[PDB]
């Protein structure tokens, strides 16, 4: 069943984030307290609430962008794609999660080629084929090499125009559900995905792009499962997705890292066990 997991692994926040977060905040500095408990609260849901075996990787202070494990694996049924991400600081996060993967007894993926980069968050995986943005972070050759892991699922790239990554606008919301932004790029990105596929997918329109960055779980113990972000955040988002009466739906706050591109599911890697 799609969406289905049983494990989850996340990753500490380092101090050093706080230290290179000054260069990339737009306005408001990161409040490092709050983002803590934003992140205490976030695997709170995937491991108390929602019952899911968490894995907590410590943090490495030489990695300040450590928390977003989602960029550095990209996990389809028994498989693991370790990637090579496109920021060179980051290359190092692959060596602890392989370890987690590993002790996952996964099927480990290593992307070696020294001129192939891709970023997880740049991948949606619909349940029946891939989408990867090409961005700054990932290009062709990570593309194919995303390909040539997962064999038995097409996969078909869309250019990534005005953001840092393909999910910083879309991700899924349920099956054949597709959860997306309203922007020009937001919206042109989705038609490029529907013309490229065979498949039909139905979308949940948001008016917030990044409102549109959501984690659908389906859990035995409580059916479809979405985590988006509080109405606190974005009112006339949460509104939308109050639209899914068979959800259940859990307001998830991540005002902090958003301010460096963090979106929710760019703090954890899902598996089905």
């Amino acid at each position: 069943t799609f969406g289905r997991a049983t494990h989850v692994v996340v990753r500490a926040l380092p101090e050093s984030l706080a230290q290179q977060a000054l260069r990339r905040t737009k306005g408001d500095e990161v409040d490092f307290a709050r983002a803590e408990r934003q992140h205490q609260l976030y695997v709170g849901v995937l491991g108390s609430k929602l019952g899911l075996q968490v894995v907590q990787l410590p943090a490495d202070e030489s990695l300040p962008d450590c928390v977003f494990v989602e960029d550095v694996a990209v996990v389809c049924e028994e498989t693991a794609l370790i990637t090579r991400p496109g920021a060179p600081s980051r290359r190092k996060e692959a060596d602890m999660m392989k370890e987690a993967l590993e002790k996952l007894q996964l099927n480990i993926v290593e992307m070696k080629d020294e001129n192939a980069t891709l970023d997880g968050g740049d991948v949606l995986f619909t349940g029946r084929e891939f989408f990867v943005g090409l961005s700054k972070r990932t290009n062709q050759r990570g593309a194919e090499i995303l390909a040539d892991t997962f064999k038995d699922y097409a996969v078909s790239t869309v250019p990534v125009v005005d953001a840092l990554h393909l999910k910083s606008f879309c991700s899924m919301a349920g099956p054949n559900l597709i959860a997306i932004g309203s922007s020009e790029s937001a919206q042109k990105a989705l038609k490029i995905m529907q013309q490229m596929s065979d498949h039909r997918y139905d979308k949940l329109t948001v008016p917030d792009d990044t409102a549109a960055n959501c984690i659908y779980l389906n859990i035995p113990s409580k059916g479809h499962v979405l985590l988006h972000r509080t109405p606190e955040e974005y009112p006339e988002s949460a509104k939308v997705y109050e639209k899914l009466k068979d959800h259940m739906l859990i307001p998830v706050s991540n005002s902090e890292l958003e301010k460096v591109d963090g979106l929710l599911t760019c703090s954890s890697v899902l598996i089905n066990k």
